DNA sequence: TATGCAACTGTGGCCGTGGTC
DNA sequence: GACCACGGCCAC
């Protein structure tokens, strides 16, 4: 399979180079001979004998076009002949681009922006990550003598563990006797005895967690202060350190550094994202943390250095196995888009789109939209009207089934062929006309989208009765997660269409998804209603909470599934209206907030401050537990019981503060800030020692007794002193903990004097 | 800023905070 | 006290 690609320059000449593993055999394939192009249409064919003549200058080189190529394409499906420029190195595209865009012989130019490599895989029809290969892989994690107030990576590297199928180790340069511990007598040897490690196992996957952004950074400063050449990559090089934007991603050429870091914090919704709490999510299984200051403890005193070894360790090993978990479901995303796991891995949604769309384009023969310039930006930063979001009928309701449309706006897309091809294109036989907005859509010829989203949910349908059907709890997760992904993919197609910096922007294509999506639901709403006599509770964009009222869950059950067979003949195409679940009690509070208990007990909660990052603990316990009590039992007086205790304890100083804590990311400089809050009152004192503030950065504060703006009695928790401050016990009350249970507990009567 | 030097798919909604009047 | 923009996070 191949594993990677990149080009490299000789004598002024790019050669590709692919990475693969064949037959257990790793191999660099050289290809000197494709060439870098992007197309030209001109208002005339004689023209390309001057267009052929343009010139430009990079450092000193003349570039010339190396050779031209009449073709005929298609844009937007309508057909066109244009000109494909050749030239001898990439570089020398955007050196000259522009001279031949102005040239008045010039209607416009195609496809001029785009990564020689990736390019590449493109135009060969090749696809990363293809075939029955068993890929080799390594985990590695770093042990760091940590003092506050020091510089990045000023003390040493301590330990380097690694671990594989075979095992797991730690290489130190103290003594431990620990089996799995192999003693050197240096941080130079240790590092030098990894680096013989990795070319010894020569694995064609590195896995870390977060070594984009600490491991590989650490062992660069430590290997620039040891003079040592960090030879990770099979052709001899060192990581490549680079940015992208706000944060840094790391290169091991000829093998895949495997993050697992943005994986993770895109597929699973954590409060915290240490490796300790990511393993235990997946696997179930606790994992001890050793903390920095006792690692630097236990070295500079020699005592109990057996359990950062251990700790260590099992750093390694947790790795490993989330790695092999992890890496199929990006191997598969790596296929459907056509492009390396290096760069899937960490891509947002968005740019995946437009390298499975440039792919698609490809094979179809239709040239690219290129990006927007400026002005063409601006002329796009208008909005347009979503989903529609019922008013609930708040409060406890029984017997309750959640019915919800199947991927709802691909779906749309799908049927209505929704598409700037298909946009207002005069002709056709037949159209589909957007309700509200008004919008065409020729419906005679599949629109390049439309034509692609149904692959995608076929395949995460498939994805899905596989899930429902597994037995393990783990390669059913895994595979909820992987059907997960390519939900947030398709949907992804749609906001692509009123996305500003899109090639296929389309915000007609857009808000005619999102009329079909408001008529779709209502229509559903109304017919539920009228013709099979369901109260709907609560209604989100696409689907749906309902009863009838009296009617036992039986009944309910069988009435719904009654309407699921009607409503789903009556829609055309791809809509489909499913059954997602059934819920015997459930309480409403606002949109978007509500939690419901299914018949064997357990609870899904949305909204709520329950699973909301920037509220307080002990706030979301409260309400964690009334609901337990409201929903499980049928015990409302055991729910205010609860509260009271929380607020007498909070008075009386017995909760323990670190339950008070609250966490909110700040998003910008400081100084771009219109209001300030208290996250932003502590961040711009810490900043004013030095600390150094960036987006991104998260305030974890906690608020103490006083009475003015919540923000001048904040202090970060790390500040706290139990013998010095005294939290707010009042404001904890009266702004944490009776908001949210008040919000429920009004339904049964109780006031927020009833429960102080 | 990646031989990918700008910045990361879309809209709807709650509600504490700190202003204004 | 009534009201309002901000900001962060969340549900689709
Ligand atoms: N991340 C998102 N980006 C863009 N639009 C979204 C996103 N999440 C939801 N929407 C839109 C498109 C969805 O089709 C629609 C309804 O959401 P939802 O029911 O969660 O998903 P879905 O209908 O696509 O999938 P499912 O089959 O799991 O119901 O709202
Ligand atoms: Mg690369
Ligand atoms: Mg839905
Ligand atoms: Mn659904
Ligand atoms: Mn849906
Ligand atoms: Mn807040
Ligand atoms: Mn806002």
């Amino acid at each position: 399979m191949i594993l990677d690609t990149d080009y490299i320059t000789e004598d002024g000449k790019p050669v590709i180079r692919i990475f693969k593993k064949e037959n257990g055999e790793f191999k660099i394939e050289y290809d000197r001979t494709f060439e870098p192009y992007f197309y030209a249409l001109l208002k005339d064919d004689s023209a390309i004998e001057e267009v052929k003549k343009i010139t430009a200058e990079r450092h000193g080189t003349v570039v010339t076009v190396k050779r031209v190529e009449k073709v005929q394409k298609k844009f937007l499906g309508r057909p066109v002949e244009v000109w494909k420029l050749y030239f001898t190195h990439p570089q020398d595209v955007p050196a000259i681009r522009d001279k031949i865009r102005e040239h008045p012989a010039v209607i416009d130019i195609y496809e001029y922006d785009i990564p020689f490599a990736k390019r590449y895989l493109i135009d060969k029809g090749l696809v990363p990550m293809e075939g029955d290969e068993e890929l080799k892989m390594l985990a590695f994690a770093i042990a760091t003598l940590y003092h506050e107030g020091e510089e990045f990576a000023e003390g040493p590297i301590l330990m380097i563990s690694y671990a594989d199928e075979e095992g797991a180790r730690v290489i130190t340069w103290k003594n431990v006797d620990l089996p799995y511990v192999d003693v050197v007598s240096t941080e130079r040897e240790m590092i030098k005895r990894f680096l013989r490690v990795v070319k010894e196992k020569d694995p064609d996957v590195l896995i870390t967690y977060n070594g984009d952004n600490f491991d590989f950074a650490y062992l660069k400063k430590r290997c620039e202060k040891l003079g040592i050449n960090f030879a990770l990559g099979r052709d001899g090089s060192e990581p490549k350190i680079q940015r992208m934007g706000d944060r840094f991603a790391v290169e091991v050429k000829g093998r895949i550094h495997f993050d697992l870091y943005p994986v993770i914090r895109r597929t699973i919704n954590l409060p915290t994202y240490t490796l300790e709490a990511v393993y235990e999510a997946v696997f179930g299984q606790p994992k001890e943390k050793v903390y920095a200051e006792e690692i630097t403890t236990a070295w500079e005193t020699g005592e109990n250095l057996e359990r950062v070894a251990r700790y260590s360790m099992e750093d390694a090993k947790v790795t490993y196995e989330l790695g092999k978990e992890f890496l199929p479901m990006e191997a598969q995303l790596s296929r459907l888009i056509g492009q390396s796991l290096w760069d899937v891995s960490r891509s947002s949604t968005g740019n995946l789109v437009e390298w499975f769309l440039l792919r698609k384009a490809y094979e179809r023969n239709e040239l690219a939209p290129n990006k927007p310039d400026e002005k063409e930006l601006a002329r796009r930063r208008q909005s347009y009207e979503g989903g529609y979001v019922k008013e609930p009928e708040r409060g406890l309701w029984e017997n309750i089934v959640y019915l919800d449309f199947r991927s709802l706006y691909p779906s749309i897309i799908i049927t209505h062929n929704v598409s700037p091809d298909t946009l207002n294109r005069e002709g056709c036989k037949e159209y589909d006309v957007a309700p509200q907005v008004g919008h065409r859509f020729c419906k005679d010829f599949p629109g390049f989208i439309p034509s692609l989203l149904g692959d995608l949910l076929e395949e995460r349908q498939k994805i899905k009765k596989k899930m429902k059907a597994t037995i393990d709890p783990i390669e059913r997760k895994l595979l909820d997660y992987r059907q997960r992904a390519i939900k947030i993919l398709a949907n992804s197609y749609y906001g692509y269409y009123g996305y500003a910096r899109a090639r296929w922007y389309c915000k007609e294509c857009a808000e005619s998804v999102t009329a079909w999506g408001r008529e779709y639901i209502t229509m559903t709403i109304k017919e539920i209603e009228e013709k099979y006599g369901f109260k709907v509770i609560y209604s989100d964009t696409d689907g749906f909470f309902a009863t009838i009222p009296g009617a036992d869950a039986e009944t309910v059950k069988k009435k719904a599934m009654e309407f699921l067979k009607y409503i789903n003949a009556k829609l055309p195409g791809a809509l489909e209206l499913e059954y997602e679940g059934f819920y015997k009690r459930g309480f409403f509070v606002t949109k978007k907030k509500y939690a419901v208990i299914d018949e064997e007990g357990k609870i899904t909660t949305r909204g709520l401050e329950i699973v909301r990052r920037d509220w307080s603990e002990i706030a979301k316990e409260t309400q964690a537990r009334v609901l337990e009590a409201l929903l499980k039992d049928g015990d409302v007086e055991k729910a205010v019981r609860i509260v009271k205790e929380v607020t007498e304890k909070l008075s009386k100083y017995e909760v323990p503060p670190e339950k008070l804590v609250i966490h909110e990311q700040i998003t910008r400089d400081l100084k771009d800030y219109k209001a300030t809050g208290p996250h932003v009152a502590v961040a711009k004192r810490l900043a004013a020692r030095g600390v150094k503030i960036r987006p991104g950065t998260v305030i974890s504060y906690i608020v103490l007794k006083g009475s003015g703006r919540i923000g001048d009695r904040a202090i970060p928790f790390d500040e706290f002193d139990p013998t010095k401050h005294k939290y707010d016990a009042e404001y904890y009350i009266e702004n944490q903990v009776l908001p949210a249970v008040e919000r429920i507990l009004r339904a049964f009567g109780y006031r927020k004097e009833d429960l102080r």
